[PDB]
């Protein structure tokens, strides 16, 4: 891609509903050869899709937690923990990391108890899960995993 | 808002550009009445905007960190630090979470050079900074944070 | 409950040896209504009893502990654990927390001897603790768990 | 205090509305002999006083913290740093423990928000203070402080 | 034991090799009534004996350890181990401490090597040990166990 | 020194009131020259002193404490902090260690009380002492410091 | 560079005292040409010296240390520190981190009295460390820093 | 080997192409004595090869680590993971260190994929592995093992 698809993916990455003429006017290139950038860039899987944004808030998803998970060394421990992180409701992120060598866990639920409920109670009951540490996250200063671009 | 509106909004987090006939056929509810709930959950701040998903490793974001971050206390050091974590270019979430009672920072950047430049030596001139660690990802198992609705 | 059953339990959770005459004059109402709510609180689980505060020093409770427990992961070893701490003379409290993931107990006890005999190396036999650490309280700066309305 | 003392005070600590003549039952003894021997033990600071135990859950007191406060050395930071801590509404328990030589603090609060409000922001705003950690009690095996005698 | 037995012990914790006459002057009571006290001190286990302080400079030990060890939960595995530490040709000391719940071990030894060969490989041996931390002493601020009458 | 002034020490470091008699005997020298040789020991610093070892438990010497504290770095701080520990009544060792790089604190006290009059309220009001952790001794599996050649 | 310069600079890491007669004949390629490709590398700063790998052990470098170093936010103190210990005498590795966001120092003296005089005192004087950690390195499994091609 | 020796030495362990003219030159002595004490220190095992210094970043080795390993007790648990760390392809240095009693690696990739696949996969899949922690190395400050002579 070049430089003015980079142009148009800024403008993506915050309204993906902005008409053709609206971005055509703000970029001065042809409708016709927006329309055609933006068809490449899905085809190319540069563009994955298109989400609404949902407010958390409006689903009652006040119990944030970002935990941390070691597993056991030896066999295929790790690969096989990781992917039973991610088939847990609720999860939004597995990451495995450095410097703690281990994985950060992003979740919400709506109260403890559905926490506990769907995700600890879950964990606790895996044994190659050597420690587990979460942070309950009180205050969201900022999320906006959509902005790639700066 | 109601079960209907819980099922228009789980299709929405995942495709924002299905059309009304579709989804009006695969929830059972006049077009003009899925209109008019859509317009009703912008109007009242459940539907936050529509974003176009891209691709970070189409952008090179090759460099994918999670940096904890203390804070002195005193004065309105904490506060204030959060406002001048989230100002930073590539930062895309800052959360201050309980257990280690401190900023859990996200960030995106194409190579460890530029993580330097633009992330790394901004938080080093930070004289409320307490201590700093950064988690290097080498993995991303998962990362959906537009899946509100499991 | 409403807000005079607040004024009341704020009442009784320093002093349930109070006279009806004596409360029903500091919150303005019939002593027969004052009696009335009370035994609804009684009645509907919000009052759970009345017990009398003994000084633990006046019992030569001069050992005090706060030890953190970490359990095993799999199976059902951390809820079968957190019961068998709870089952311990000298054991009053047994929390699970987040951050820690682990189980926080305290105690008392008359003398390290009575702490080793009776908590400490019945908790060294339990296999599926992971790691302890006990925290020896040397000042008890305040400790009145019966005031739930400041 | 004698055995028979011990034995008065092991059923005060459950129930502090028990009738004299149901106790000098149980124990066998006078009524006037155990009414004098209550009368000494309050006398003599042994009995500090009658609480009514109100259950937590029922003033929705859901969010319950145990936070660690690790103070600034010199001066006499140490001891005004803990009475500090004491006065904040919510904070029923502190102590100084060793091991880690610093305080354990125990609160209560009805939400997030209100220990974020009363207790957070006060103890974040405190410039002796070095570091903190909070665990969210997720689950309470066992909260019987009232029991002395086992 | 009296005031004049600590007189006593306070003089002979410094120096075991002074003469009846010498404390009898010093402390003024008659010599046989000194040689009796002294005597009763040693067959009450007070005094459990005298030692010569051997300067450990002098024998070379230059490789002087302190190391904490922690010990696998369940059985009789940590009184077992303490014994099998205390065993270890080189070591001094072996001490339970709580905060970190483990085993410290205080050693000396004449080179690395040493200590590798007659401590380290040995405990690296020993499957009930979870971990241990090796400090190594490289300053002697004071080091007089014998003091105990300061 | 010679392998027989080793054989002397030996001996030595467990019971200092041999008499010289006994010793040749044991060792197979003339009387003289063993009291030539134990002479030229002392006069060589080899043999620092001879000790009463005294049992602590007779002085009610009940609470044990090994502490680590970690000093400000800058100016002389390591130093002059060192030489403080030292000079505390009770504190009998004092070493400074690599791995934490920081000091370890041996001492002995009566009761709970005295230790925090003597030792923390003093350490607490230092202020280029940055972090402290005291680690309570319950159990003394060993102690014979006075043992220098095994 | 090419698959040949990689074989050239693959025998060179480990001998640089290879005759061009005998790299041409194991390589395959004109004296002349060896002469060249090697004269260009060095020209290209591929190939920065020759050096003389000389055993430690013959200079009697026995106490060999990784120290990990923290440094005070603000100003420049992060980048100034690493110079001043990169200076040290005895210092030959200085690296800067994440996961413990610190710098990491590798050095080798003859003795710990040279560690601490050189080293160790020599940090302990800067102020904007705020914490230091040094391991002492007790068996070196391996160390061949000049093989870059496996 | 003598002060000239270490005169040799010290220009050796900097450039190992200098003509015997030069050194000669440099130290005073004739080359032929030169030519003899080089020889010498050869077949005495001080000088033990001659390496050309390769540029790591000419071959592409962006991706820098240094990582702890921690293993199992037991067996020769030990000695055997050393072993096996150091044929990994991409390590060059493997110290087993006291302070944290574990392993320190170090090791240089090309990328992220490559330290994957070669190092971290291979050590996750060894089951006496306890723990490990990589650090990310994002500057270098220096390195040059070759220094042994300040
Ligand atoms: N330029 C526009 O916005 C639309 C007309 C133009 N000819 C096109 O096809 O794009
Ligand atoms: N039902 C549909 O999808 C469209 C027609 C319907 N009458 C409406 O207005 O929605
Ligand atoms: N008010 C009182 O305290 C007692 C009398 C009142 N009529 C009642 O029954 O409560
Ligand atoms: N024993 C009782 O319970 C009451 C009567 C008895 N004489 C007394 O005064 O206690
Ligand atoms: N007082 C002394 O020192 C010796 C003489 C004294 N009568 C005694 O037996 O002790
Ligand atoms: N050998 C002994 O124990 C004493 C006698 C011997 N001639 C000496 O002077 O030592
Ligand atoms: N090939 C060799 O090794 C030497 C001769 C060849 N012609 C050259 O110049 O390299
Ligand atoms: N001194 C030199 O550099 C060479 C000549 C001298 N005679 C020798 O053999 O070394
Ligand atoms: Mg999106
Ligand atoms: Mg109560
Ligand atoms: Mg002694
Ligand atoms: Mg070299």
């Amino acid at each position: 891609m070049d430089e003015i698809d980079l142009r148009i993916l800024k403008i993506l990455q915050y309204n993906a509903k902005y008409s053709l003429d609206e971005i055509a006017r703000e970029i001065r290139i042809p409708k016709s050869t927006l329309s055609y950038r933006i068809k490449k860039l899905e085809k190319d899987g540069v563009i994955k899709g298109y989400y609404a944004y949902i407010n958390p808030a409006s689903l009652n998803l006040d119990y944030i937690v970002i935990t941390s998970v070691k597993a056991k060394y030896g066999k295929n421990y790790h690969v096989e923990l990781g992917n039973k992180l991610a088939q847990i409701p609720g999860v939004w992120g597995v990451y495995f990391v450095l410097g703690d060598n281990d994985f950060i866990v992003m979740a919400r639920y709506k109260t403890r108890e559905e926490f506990m409920e769907k995700f600890l109670e879950r964990v606790m009951s895996i044994p190659e899960v050597e420690r587990t540490s979460t942070q309950v996250v009180v205050k969201i200063i900022k999320e906006s995993p959509n902005i790639v671009i700066f």
